[PDB]
């Protein structure tokens, strides 16, 4: 399970979940509503997979945290255009979540 040295990062991704751009990553991008996602999309990441994850204990350390917000954001920038909707949710987020680490590094 998560080590209590982590606590910073879970509430981190509570608040990034509680965000209003926050719903086009809270679940593993949709097949059922886009195609050709996994085809372009190599290593696909999402809220709730991190939320998963950290709460088992399968993120050692807050840098392994952070590089899978990152990927969310990279992806979303990757894949759909900057003034669509969720290309918007996704630099939202990306400010969101580089203001909230920065208050700890
Ligand atoms: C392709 C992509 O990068 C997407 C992300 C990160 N997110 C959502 C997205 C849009 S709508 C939504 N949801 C609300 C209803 N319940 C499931 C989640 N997710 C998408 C696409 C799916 C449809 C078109 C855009
Ligand atoms: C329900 C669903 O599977 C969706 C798809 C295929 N697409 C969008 C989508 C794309 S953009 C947008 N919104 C702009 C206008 N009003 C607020 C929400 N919804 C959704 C929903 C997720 C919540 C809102 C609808």
């Amino acid at each position: 399970s998560m080590h209590s040295d982590l606590t910073f990062c879970e509430i981190i991704l509570m608040e990034m979940e509680s965000h209003d751009a926050a719903w086009p990553f809270l679940e593993p991008v949709n097949p059922r509503l886009v195609s050709g996602y996994r085809r372009i999309i190599k290593n696909p990441m999402d809220f709730s997979t991190m939320r998963h994850r950290l709460s088992r204990g399968g993120y050692t350390s807050s840098e392994e945290f952070a590089a899978d917000a990152l990927l969310v954001f990279d992806n979303c920038q990757t894949f759909n255009e900057d003034d669509s909707e969720v290309g918007k949710a996704g630099h939202i987020m990306r400010r969101f979540f580089e203001s909230r680490w920065e208050e700890f590094y």
